């Protein structure tokens, strides 16, 4: 369990010059009582939002870097970051997906595509950092240099083992690279790659059945780019690159498989289809699937959960969207991993005044968080997530994670081209219910746009870094930590008037211009 | 009485595999308390209206498409969908209740007119569709080709049976339609009719006796598109015409008493004058009044009322406007059918700020509502329904009916022109007290204007969808089980801080534009 | 489709080189959108009847009469400043609404 401001206080006064007291309580210091618990906050019954409330500052002991971040998604997954990508069109292709990955989040493909691209997709990412390569491309010496141009542009490997047969069942007889074909001028569809690939002579390999690291150190030690891996026949079982030592190096947080491959989820509806869908995904590799529904207590998604569980037992399934402890008792017996909360919240959304139906976001992210820790099952807040401030909110409020939509849109990452709509950037972010894209068919999202925030790889850091620092205001060590604060009644919030939010805001400037972070 | 989320739940685990339960209750399962009861929600002494709430999410085990949105709008009267056109100038004449009537609604004539201006509108609503056509437009032969497009121009009907007489009551002769006119030059005020007609020995005719469906299967066979009906002595008693078993095939909703024409309701004051207006509605076959007052609770509507029901004592009567229980009682104990509910909500109503009186819509749809089940009687919730949420929640909160004005004005079929008054379509809405249309002599309404929707006909299935998936979030299959969850403290309720209404709008997009509806 | 863009009715309109329905590939349209106008079959007739008061007012039987007195000088034009496009406009009215045409 975490250790009280008291007890933290009273321990770095015991580290320093500056008896009875532990007798009268004993670890237990005074702390004079002030603010609500999370418990008499939402006893109110009034709807209250991120912006609703504040979180009273506790003691500071630690530096804000020291701050864990590590977070639960599901039952069984674990990231070193709180941050998902939102399964939505406009947000979450491959790229997005890979992004998020090598900054220690997660994200999950959406599904308003083919089965197939989707599988496709998800393929990208799992391909984008590795172990042992162990379907590598590989070509045969009677090809052409043509083809190896054409493989460059086909999948974007330079790096080609050269097998006689062409595939992995094979002796190795050389290796072509982007170094020994890239001076060759415009007469490429003739020559064959015997007169061009390094001869297996030449060639630093490895014996098969040696460890990732053994097979690291040797290509580390060569100097080389690859490392074939051969059995005792001298056939080619494996390759491995020594940009993926770069990858590496370059993304300490990478969130990653035992294969040294980066985490992906996706979405799958509750139609018969989507049976179909989930076994492309599966035979993808994919890690982790959303069942992606405005309303996931429903007899379809309660099927399709034990469909899931009785075929695919070692995959991680999500819940769909939920806001009440009813929804999520019959989700949670069901037999999910995690659950995503939200409804009506998020920036391009229309239910609550379309269908009546939802719930304010603060409110619902507590009732659920509260009821799903009975069972150890972890919460995704989804939806609503403007600043800093609104993920730290979440995260105390027993939030596990949060999943963002329109603050990862417009991004140079998230899907499409920018258009500069009017004397600004400006791409589009839609939702997946908005008749934009897809009886009388109802919307349910509204087809806006997005100022342009440059790379994930810029913006998630500072994520990152206002996470830390609203973590270390509170007092909280960890986000661990900062959950076991708020279930204990340690930590404290405050409710806000409407002036109260105005005053916490910038007041009666003329001109207004921050700067979010610095480098 | 309903079934439970708990029953129906227990019950789709029964229809598949996946004990002391039922002798600890047995059908009440445990569901985890979350959110607020209808009479906890308002017991809070505020005053809510619709924006001020949301419903909570239930348990889905049925398609939106199997929602029963059937209402009663009085003690005797049944619409199939629960949408009323108020009775204003700007939003209803025959044009409007007859395409709301068709939607499976009703509309109810204005009356800023005079007595034979509301009765003959009442009349042109009651004529569009038809069973037995027993007074229909008869020439005798003498009369000439100019006479048949005089009625055509004056009526509309190209249809004529000729008798010899020229009245319903006298032999048959022939018929002329548009087929056998339509060709003739401009020589038209000179040719006798007797030159023109399909003559008696060539009709397909029925005896009088058959039924309605009798009838249709003759007519239907025959090919042809009018059936004379014909007594023992071959006099004309009725026709019948294919174009209405179009109708009747073409709107499967269709609001229609017994004689298979529309229903249509009409308005009237509490003046004197109005039992010689209520005389010629009656006469022109109207099926309910409105009584029409700011505040119904007057010794001049409970007289009327008792007028009415002394004179007419099968006819249907709505009463004036109301917002408490203790209006209520005065009128139901009066012996009205139904209440209209509502004062000072209304997009076009200035009342509250200029009378001090008035109530928020939430409250008065609830306090009312609940008031008047205890003795049977529908209510109808009035003015301030700017979404299909809206309609959702009064129905929801206990409403029968929801009647709606701005929302059906700058439709095709509301009253006036359109006039493109600032860049935009904008046809004309005032409201009744507008001082624009009717001592000092106070305005209470504000002559505004709305922009184009096209037809109901195409309007009204896009509500009619809204209801039904807002019903399926909800988790009820009927208005009545929605209703009865209400009333049960089954369904549950959240309140909203200002911040939990801006978040279940739309945020911070730059761009938005949602297209409301796809077909 | 309409899709009701900002409280207003607003089908889409958007110029055939708009790179939004089709080396850098310049763009040379804007792909805007337009307020709801209703049927072309109530919307030309308007335009008809603008036109033919159009040449009664200059006093023409017919286009090809009204190119006639062009080519012979007896069509006359006058030049507008700023100020004369401001005068043919509508003035300092607080509100303004227009009703085009009302069979
Ligand atoms: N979280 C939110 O607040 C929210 C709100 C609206 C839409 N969305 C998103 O929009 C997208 C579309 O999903 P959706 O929300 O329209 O719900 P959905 O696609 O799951 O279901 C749509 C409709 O079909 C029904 N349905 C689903 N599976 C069915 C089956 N097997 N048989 C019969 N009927 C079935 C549902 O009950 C519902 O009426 C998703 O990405 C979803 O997450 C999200
Ligand atoms: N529901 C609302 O919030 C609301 C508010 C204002 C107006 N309106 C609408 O505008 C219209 C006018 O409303 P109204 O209340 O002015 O109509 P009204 O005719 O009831 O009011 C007429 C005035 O004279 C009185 N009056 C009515 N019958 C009388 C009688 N027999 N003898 C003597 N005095 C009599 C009334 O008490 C009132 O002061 C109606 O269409 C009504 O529905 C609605
Ligand atoms: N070839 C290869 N080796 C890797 C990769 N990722 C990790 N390794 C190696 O496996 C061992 C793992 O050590 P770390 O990299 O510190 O830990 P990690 O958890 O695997 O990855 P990070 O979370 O990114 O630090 C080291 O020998 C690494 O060089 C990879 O993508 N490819
Ligand atoms: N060559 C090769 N790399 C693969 C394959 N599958 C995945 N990769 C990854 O792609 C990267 C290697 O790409 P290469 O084309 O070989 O070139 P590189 O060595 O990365 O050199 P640069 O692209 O110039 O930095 C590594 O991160 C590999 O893990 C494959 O079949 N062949
Ligand atoms: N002919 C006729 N129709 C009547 C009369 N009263 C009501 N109607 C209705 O008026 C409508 C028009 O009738 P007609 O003019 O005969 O033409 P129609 O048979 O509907 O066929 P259309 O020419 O396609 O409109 C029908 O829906 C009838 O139900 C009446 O006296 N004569
Ligand atoms: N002539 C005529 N027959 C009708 C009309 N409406 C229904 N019918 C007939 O009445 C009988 C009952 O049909 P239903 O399917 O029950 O029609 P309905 O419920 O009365 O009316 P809808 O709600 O319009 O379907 C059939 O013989 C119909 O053809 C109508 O307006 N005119
Ligand atoms: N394991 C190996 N043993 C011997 N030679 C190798 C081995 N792997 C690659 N080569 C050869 O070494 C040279 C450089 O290979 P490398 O993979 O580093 O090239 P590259 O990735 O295209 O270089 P660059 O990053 O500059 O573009 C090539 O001629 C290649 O065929
Ligand atoms: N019951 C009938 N028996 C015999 N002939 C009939 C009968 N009813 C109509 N006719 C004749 O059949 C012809 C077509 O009549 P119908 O009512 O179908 O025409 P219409 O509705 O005016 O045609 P349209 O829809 O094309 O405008 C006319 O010559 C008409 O006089
Ligand atoms: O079209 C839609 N209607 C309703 N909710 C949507 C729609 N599309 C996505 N959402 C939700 O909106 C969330 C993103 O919200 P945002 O981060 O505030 O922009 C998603 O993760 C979904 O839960
Ligand atoms: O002039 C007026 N003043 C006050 N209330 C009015 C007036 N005319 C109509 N109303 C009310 O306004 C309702 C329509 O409200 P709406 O649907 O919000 O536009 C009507 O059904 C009447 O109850």
């Amino acid at each position: 369990g975490h250790e009280t401001a008291a007890q933290r206080y009273s321990a770095r006064l015991l580290q320093a010059g500056y008896m009875a007291d532990y007798l009268i309580s004993g670890g237990t210091g005074y702390v004079p009582e002030d603010g609500l618990t999370a418990q008499q906050l939402f006893a109110s019954a009034d709807g209250l939002t991120y912006n609703d409330f504040l979180i009273l500052p506790g003691f500071i002991d630690f530096i804000a870097d020291e701050v864990d971040l590590t977070s639960a998604l599901t039952r069984k997954i674990t990231l070193k970051t709180p941050l998902i990508s939102s399964p939505m069109d406009t947000v979450t292709e491959a790229d997005m997906a890979i992004a998020m990955a090598l900054m220690g989040g997660i994200g999950f493909i959406h599904h308003n595509c083919t089965p197939e691209f989707q599988a496709n997709e998800v393929r990208k990412v799992k391909k984008f950092e590795q172990g042992f390569i162990t379907d590598p491309v590989v070509l045969s010496p009677s090809h052409t240099v043509g083809d190896v141009l054409e493989a460059k542009m086909r999948h974007g490997f330079s790096g080609i083992p050269i097998t006689e047969t062409g595939t992995m069942g094979s002796k190795l007889v050389g290796i072509v690279t982007s170094r020994d074909i890239d001076f060759l001028a415009e007469k490429d569809h003739t020559t064959l790659l015997s007169e061009v690939m390094t001869p297996r002579i030449e060639l630093v390999v490895a014996p098969a059945g040696v460890t990732l690291k053994e097979a690291n150190e040797i290509l580390q030690r060569s100097k080389k780019g690859k490392l074939p891996i051969v059995n005792d026949c001298d056939e080619l079982v494996a390759i491995i690159a020594r940009t993926d030592l770069k990858k590496n190096r370059d993304y300490p947080l990478a969130s990653k498989d035992s294969q040294k491959q980066l985490l992906c989820g996706a979405a799958v509806g509750t139609r018969e289809d989507d049976k179909y869908r989930l076994d492309l995904l599966t035979q993808a590799g994919v890690d982790v699937i959303v069942l992606d529904s405005s309303q996931g207590n429903s007899v379809y998604q309660i099927a399709m959960v034990h469909y899931i569980k009785q075929k695919y037992p070692h995959l991680q399934v999500i819940g769909g969207n939920v806001v009440t402890a009813a929804q999520a008792k019959n989700l949670i017996d069901a037999g999910v991993d995690g659950l995503r909360v939200g409804m009506g919240c998020g920036s391009i959304c229309i239910t609550q005044e379309v269908m009546a139906c939802g719930r304010p976001q603060g409110t619902a992210v507590y009732k659920v968080a509260e009821y799903a820790r009975r069972f150890g099952v972890p919460i995704i807040a989804d939806g609503g997530i403007q600043t800093v401030g609104h993920v730290v909110k979440a995260l105390a409020l027993g939030a596990s994670t949060v999943m963002m939509g329109s603050l990862l849109a417009a991004t140079t990452e998230a899907p499409g081209e920018y258009f500069f709509s009017d004397g600004v950037r400006l791409k589009k972010y839609r939702g997946m219910g908005s008749l934009d894209a897809m009886k009388v068919k109802i919307a349910q999202g509204v087809s806006g746009s997005i100022q342009d925030k440059g790379s994930i790889q810029k913006f998630v850091p500072y994520l990152i870094a206002g996470i830390q620092h609203g973590c270390q205001d509170i007092g909280a060590r960890s986000l661990s930590v900062l959950r076991s604060m708020m279930y204990s009644g340690e930590l404290k919030f405050e409710k806000r008037t409407m002036s109260a939010q105005i005053e916490g805001g910038v007041h009666g400037l003329h001109s207004y211009t921050f700067l979010p972070f610095t480098k």
